[PDB]
Formats: C-alpha cells, structure tokens, sequence
C-alpha cells in the first residue's frame, strides 16, 4: 500500500498498550513504546525493500495513543451506556443476568468500563484480529462522521463492524480510544518526549564541515 499504518495490525498497537499499562515503573513503559516505534520504522524499511515507497508518519498510531488530542475527527457520540446495550445484545446476554448487571453499573472509581467489557469478553472469544491501524482509523472516521450527521443507526453499524473483527483485547483498547482515556500510567508529554528523543537519537547528524562553516558564518 501507500502508508505504514495500512500494514501494521491493530493488534500490535493493542499489544504495546497492554504491556505498557501492565508494566510497572516508567522505564518499562517507555521501553515498550520505543519497541513499538522501532517496529514502526521496521515496517517502513520492509515496505521500502519490497518497493513500496510509503510514508512513515506515526500520526495514524499517535491519534490512537493520544485520543484526547484527536482533532481531525469529531465527537464519536458514543457513551458507556450505549456500548453496554451493544454488548448485551451482541453476545445474547440475559437482561438482569450477572454480566449485564456488571455492565450497567457505571462505577467511575483504574477499573474503568473497558476492563469490565474485556472481562466479560475474554471467555467468549472472536476470530483474533484482522484489522490494521488504518482500517480501525477509517471505521472511527465513519463513527465520527455518522455522529456528525446525527445517525446513531450508522454509529452502531460501524461500531459493530469494528467489534466483530476485533479480539477481546482489541475491543478493550478500542473502547478506551472511544472514551478517550487509555489509563496507560504514562503522561502525554512523556510520550511526546520519547517520540522526539527517539527520532533525535537515531538521526545521527552527520558532520558536514562545509555546511557547518556556512552555518557558523551566518
């Protein structure tokens, strides 16, 4: 294809986020996030060596890592109650049953909704993962668009297209990307710091003495 995100599976990002949040202390979280950046540039290089000059923009992933900074999309219009209904009827859950009961309780304490839905969604599985980062971004684009058109029908439709092709883990992190709080235990400007420091460290500014002369002279 034409972008790196079209080839990176959403399961890679969800994996990185899962071990980031599971990691204690910042060293490990930064280390996993950096593992994801290195995997990203690795995909870029593989695509180049298969004669696919793609862009290496990290924005398709950064918009999912920092959803509260999402600004090209509009509001999804998805509240936690909506997803509660969606998952009750999707898995044919009995109303007033144990799992649905847990789903309707709106405890806002890091035991958020996404962990509840993931707890119910771990026993009953799904065909692992099949979507890439770009396809997830396209479906979220569609949810924000349908919401901008005041079309809850199509919001539930696109959301179901996301859910039926995402593993339980992928849905756990998808919910957090919709609600716009990932609970990673790492700060936004820490992610920005590692993102800039990575590129800066790996850049190796090759000394160019003539260039340097023209620089200090002006």
């Amino acid at each position: 294809s034409q972008t790196v995100a079209s080839h990176v599976p959403f399961a890679d990002l969800c994996s990185t986020l899962e071990r980031i949040q599971k990691s204690k202390g910042r060293a490990e979280k930064i280390r996993h996030f950096r593992e994801f950046l290195d995997s990203w540039r690795k995909f870029h290089d593989a695509l180049h060596k298969n004669h696919k000059d793609v862009t290496d923009s990290f924005y398709p992933a950064m918009r999912l890592i920092l959803p509260q900074l999402e600004r090209e999309r509009m509001a999804y219009g998805i509240k936690e109650t909506m997803l509660a209904k969606l998952y009750i009827e999707l898995l044919n859950l009995p109303r007033d049953g144990k799992d649905a009961l847990k789903l309707l309780n709106y405890r806002t304490p890091a035991g958020d909704f996404a962990m509840i839905a993931y707890f119910v969604l771990k026993p009953r599985c799904l065909q692992k993962g099949s979507l890439t980062i770009q396809q997830v971004n396209d479906l979220l684009d569609s949810i924000a668009s349908n919401n901008s058109a005041k079309r809850k029908d199509l919001i539930k439709k696109s959301l179901l297209q996301l859910i039926t092709q995402s593993s339980a883990l992928e849905q756990k992190w998808l919910i957090r990307m919709i609600i716009k709080d990932l609970k990673l235990g790492v700060s936004q400007q820490t992610i920005f710091s590692v993102f800039h420091n990575d590129a800066a460290e790996l850049h190796n500014v090759t000394t160019d003495l003539e260039k340097v002369c023209r620089q200090l002279h002006d």
